[PDB]
This record gives C-alpha cells, sequence and structure tokens, in this order.
C-alpha cells in the first residue's frame, strides 16, 4: 500500500515549508493529507498565501496511523502547533509506534513543547536555536537536514526541497528520492 | 511607493512555483496580487494544493499597471495561460510599457503563445524547451535564471527561490535581494 503523510497546517505557517513538502511527497506517490489545525477552513499563512486544507485535523487525526507526521515552520505557526493538545497526542502516538516525525525551521520547537525525541540531534532555523535548546534536551546541528533515527529536522524555506526529499528517502528509499529529485532542477 | 506584482494563477499551475515567488516578493515589501485566471474561487494546482487567490484576474487586471507580471509554470497551468486572451492583453500592455515580465518552468511558453519578447535569450524547464523553441523565435539558455532586458525566465521548482530573488533584485536592487535572501537558508 502507499505510504501516508499528515501535514499539520496552522495559522502563520511558512507557506513554502508547507507547499514544498506536500508537492514533493505527492510526486513520490505518498498519500498526503493537509490537515488544518483550527478546522476545515482556509489557512492564512505567514506571507498571506491562503491554503485550503484537505481536512480538519480533528477529522484527519481519526484516520491514522500515518507513516510520517510533518510539522512546517514559520514562527507563529510553530507556536500554534506547540500550544495544541491535539498535536501533542498525535506526536506522542507517532513516537510510541516508532513512526517518522519531520519538522522544519521553527517547527522542531513543537517537539520540545510536546517532549518528543529528547536526546536527538536536531537542527532548526538559526533564529529558532535558542528556543529549541532551552533546557538542553537536544543536541544542536547546523546540517541543512538532520536525521537521528525517527526525528528528521531541517532549517528554513531554502532547505524545504532537501527536507522533503529526505522524507521520501526515509519512506520510499533512495532510488525513488533520486527519481523524484531529477525533474525539480535543484542546485 | 511600493512596487506591485501580478501573479497569474491558473488551474494546474505548479504550486511551488506560485507560492515561492509570492512569499519572497512579500518578504521584499512588494505588494503582490495573486489573481485567479478563472475567477475568484480557489485554484487546484498540479499537485493538488488548493490556493485561494486574492482576486480574480478579471478584477486585478483593471488595477494595474504592475511593476512585474509573473507567470508560474506547471505544464497544464502554462497551457491555460497560453490560451487566455486576457493574459495576452496583459502581457502585451506590460511589454509596451517596458515593464518586467517573469516566467518559470513551462511558464515561458505563454510568452511564445502571446508573441512576447521575441529575440530574447530565455530558459525553461528542460522538458519545455522544444515547445518554447518552436519556430526559433528565442535563443535558448541553460542558466538557472536568465534575464535579457525585461524578460526574466527560470527553469523549475528547484530554481523558484533564485527566480524570485532575481525579480526582487530587478525591482528593489541587489542589496534588498541580499537581505531577503539571508534568512531563507538557501544553498
Ligand atoms: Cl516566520
Ligand atoms: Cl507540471
Amino acid at each position: 500500500a502507499s505510504k501516508r503523510a499528515l501535514v499539520i497546517l496552522a495559522k502563520g505557517a511558512e507557506e513554502t515549508e508547507t507547499v514544498i513538502p506536500v508537492d514533493v511527497m505527492r510526486r513520490a506517490g505518498i498519500k498526503v493529507t493537509v490537515a488544518g489545525l483550527a478546522g476545515k477552513d482556509p489557512v492564512q499563512c505567514s506571507r498571506d498565501v491562503v491554503i485550503c486544507p484537505d481536512a480538519s485535523l480533528e477529522d484527519a487525526k481519526k484516520e491514522g496511523p500515518y507513516d510520517v507526521v510533518v510539522l512546517p515552520g514559520g514562527n507563529l505557526g510553530a507556536q500554534n502547533l506547540s500550544e495544541s493538545a491535539a498535536v501533542k497526542e498525535i506526536l506522542k502516538e507517532q513516537e510510541n509506534r516508532k513512526g517518522l516525525i519531520a519538522a522544519i525551521c521553527a517547527g522542531p520547537t513543537a517537539l520540545l513543547a510536546h517532549e518528543i525525541g529528547f536526546g536527538s540531534k536536531v537542527t532548526t532555523h538559526p533564529l529558532a536555536k535558542d528556543k529549541m535548546m532551552n533546557g538542553g534536551h537536544y543536541t544542536y546541528s547546523e546540517n541543512r537536514v538532520e536525521k537521528d533515527g525517527l526525528i528528521l529536522t531541517s532549517r528554513g524555506p531554502g532547505t524545504s526541497f532537501e527536507f522533503a526529499l529526505a522524507i521520501v528517502e526515509a519512506l520510499n528509499g533512495k532510488e525513488v528520492a533520486a527519481q523524484v529529485k531529477a525533474p525539480l532542477v535543484l542546485k
């Protein structure tokens, strides 16, 4: 069966960090659900792009499990993810089932908020390092994409394609990732 | 006054090539209007991301002129742009007023359809070269971003940030482009 991804979309999310992974994962044949944190209605992203989610998170969370849970960044979007009890429950279930969790930019700070994956090596946006490192619960990395077991992190808008291809490689293998990569004209 | 950009969004557009330039241009302080070719309703992009436009093209075209007209790619989106009489009129007006026109991936093939900028050096997605070059009306380039006067072209999803920053440089200068670039964590 095809792999399945849950992308959790909150107000103030970074739209490039949302759309690039959705697009790349769909190119890889992954069944992606863009789930709105607040409900079914369109979401106003950080740079005012408005995205219509496929489902509310309330509905999508009942249709798991997912092979990957993806947390976009954007400072305000990640704060919203960090405050959500529903996100907490989803991430703890994914961690308990030994499923992949992928977060980019400010997104990894929701892992801290929900006490996920402590002891991992992680990266974030440079400006999100201090928040992520509060308490010393992770070891910091400057790699553009970082992966420590089932915790896969990345840094910013400009690492989104690399982040997404790393998700594809983890779920569908290096050959599929390479085939998806070539038509993208990445640098 | 702030510069203004018109981004023309058709069904089947490549969503990364739409969202990345909108985001980057807004980071540069440019007033961006995402205008739906078909009307005011949400647009189903090539990889099924659904974007709510700011306005219909029918309305937005009456609120010009714009400092740049931007044509995303995606094979089917570019075909829709190529078939549109409204797009033809907008591009011919922009060319006549010596305004910037920027197109990415399959997007430049709408320049061919509307007889815009013949004699320019252009790039496209590799798979769109033969369509763009039908008749020999342009000279082809493999540069990731190409600019010949007021015709600015680029190649694919993975050149979208570079394309957008080239628009910013053309409108707001190299220093603003460099300042916008740094937080993106580009490679
Ligand atoms: Cl942000
Ligand atoms: Cl396409």
